């Protein structure tokens, strides 16, 4: 009935965990609202589920917005959400933001866990400037010429993610050859991962956006995902998979008509499917400006 913004916006996110089947704790869903509630209603907010192989969905929830400092690592040390684990991700979000200006910042969320990452967005940048960075994983640096092979030059994001322990590199897709379906097939070959199908491919050469995951136990690429938007509901391509159908059709938005945001990730496990609604409308607009396309 009536409520607060922030209530619609609880009771929607224990609704779509229950209807997929996630887990979620009560304890750690009432943490993060108590810290982050108001900037879920007045700022870029998204429910994600993703559907891991031979594991439950997870339901995330995350939120960005556009001011140059990390407003969600105060707000997450004082809600009990970000101790210290003796690692190089406790300093690196704060070395992200002393090396490169943010434009932007976000923060996402598991219901099952707490704070899972940090986002830094820096307006687009060569992928150099991510060197600077004290922490970053030795990793990254000894890919150099896999970037420039790949077309990865220009980074437009940076998260941590202080539960796997990895880092993720965001790109612009801004190059031709990102347009076909042959790109997808090397890249992903490039690191022995699995290709999929024809269909798939051609969903992919619509990406704007490319993330490339490191950590600091391995010398290789963790896992790569491609995200492409869907403007409505109904383009979202559902056929492709169950979750996709279920959430492009039953997910809840504010808004009465959201657009939605698929990842494409791929790994060795790593190779599933992540959706996001855009429950205020705010945010596929904005990843359409930020990779400087226009609207569809
Ligand atoms: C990762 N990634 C790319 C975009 C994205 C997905 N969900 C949300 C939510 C709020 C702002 C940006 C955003």
């Amino acid at each position: 009935g009536a409520m607060t913004i922030v209530n619609r916006i609880r009771t929607d996110v224990v609704n779509v965990a229950k209807s997929f089947g996630a887990e979620y704790s009560e304890a750690v869903i009432d943490q993060i609202f108590q810290g982050f509630g108001e900037k879920f209603t007045n700022t870029g907010f998204a429910i994600r589920v993703q559907n891991k192989r031979n594991q439950k969905v997870d339901c995330n929830i995350r939120y960005g917005e556009a001011k140059e400092n990390c407003l969600a690592w105060d707000i997450a040390r004082e809600s009990g959400l970000l101790s210290d684990q003796g690692h190089p991700v406790d300093t690196l979000i704060q070395e992200m933001f002393q090396a490169i200006p943010a434009i932007a910042y976000g923060a996402d969320f598991d219901i099952n866990y707490g704070l899972v990452k940090i986002w830094h967005l820096p307006k687009i940048v060569p992928v150099e400037e991510a060197f600077k960075i004290p922490s970053l994983p030795k990793s990254v640096n000894a890919h150099i010429d896999f970037f420039k092979k790949y077309h990865l030059d220009a980074l437009c994001a940076l998260t941590v993610d202080y539960r796997n322990k990895s880092t993720n590199l965001y790109f612009d897709a801004h190059h031709p050859e990102q347009r076909t379906t042959q790109f997808y097939k090397n890249i992903l070959q490039s690191q022995q991962f699995e290709v999929p199908s024809d269909e798939v491919l051609e969903i992919l050469v619509n990406c704007p956006e490319i993330a490339v995951t490191f950590n600091w136990s391995s010398p290789g690429i963790e896992r790569m995902c491609f995200y492409t938007a869907f403007v409505n509901r109904e383009t979202v391509p559902q056929h492709i998979n169950p979750v996709l159908k279920k959430f492009a059709q039953e997910a809840p938005a504010l808004l009465d008509n959201p657009g939605f945001l698929v990842g494409w990730s791929f790994g060795p496990k790593g190779t599933y499917i992540k959706i996001d609604v855009d429950y205020h409308g705010l945010v596929v607009p904005s990843f359409f400006h930020m990779h400087n396309l226009p609207l569809p």
